[PDB]
């Protein structure tokens, strides 16, 4: 089978947790970057299994970013995890309530919330209601990327670590997709 080990697809927000994550992960395979949308995180599992380097579990951290299409985007990638691999889904965060994604962010959230629930398979890492639980990291910033100075961005980071490190405790009972 698929040798155990985690593999975090990740954006900007991953990004800016990268040293958290990898103190909370150590041995984890962090690859987040600037532009990457539920859909490139798709293709990059893909091109990563076909290559034989995804491992067990696949964290995709996505969401946030390009977020209209998130029904056919969070259907797909649930739908083109390989056989062999558990997935852990990490919600996405837009805290300006007036923004014109922002119902749009919280469906998304909430329908990998339901995929989670529904899926033997998929743990939910839920950023989205962590981040809701924390208002000190989001005082002077954008409202998706945490902390405006070196000690919120230290403690959001680790907030954000916390909890993708938490769901992989909480999957680690559980099954991988099979058939
Ligand atoms: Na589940």
């Amino acid at each position: 089978g698929i040798a155990d080990g985690t593999m975090l697809i990740g954006d900007s927000v991953a990004l800016r947790a990268n040293t958290a994550l990898q103190t909370a992960l150590p041995g984890a395979q962090i690859n987040a970057q600037v532009s990457v949308t539920t859909k490139t995180a798709n293709e990059i599992m893909l091109n990563n299994s076909q290559n034989k380097f995804l491992p067990k579990t696949v964290v995709i951290a996505t969401g946030v970013n390009n977020p209209e299409n998130y029904k056919d985007d969070w259907d797909s990638i649930v739908k083109n995890l390989p056989k062999g691999h558990h997935m852990i889904l990490v919600t996405p965060y837009e805290g300006d309530k007036t923004k014109e994604t922002y119902a749009i962010v919280e469906k998304a959230a909430a329908y990998m919330r339901e995929l989670a629930e529904k899926t033997p398979y998929i743990t939910i890492a839920d950023w989205n209601q962590v981040a809701k639980e924390h208002p000190e990291i989001w005082a002077g910033t954008d409202q998706v990327h945490f902390g405006s100075e070196s000690s919120t961005i230290e403690a959001g980071a680790k907030l954000y670590a916390d909890t993708i490190a938490t769901a992989l405790q909480t999957a680690q009972d559980k099954p991988v997709k099979s058939k």
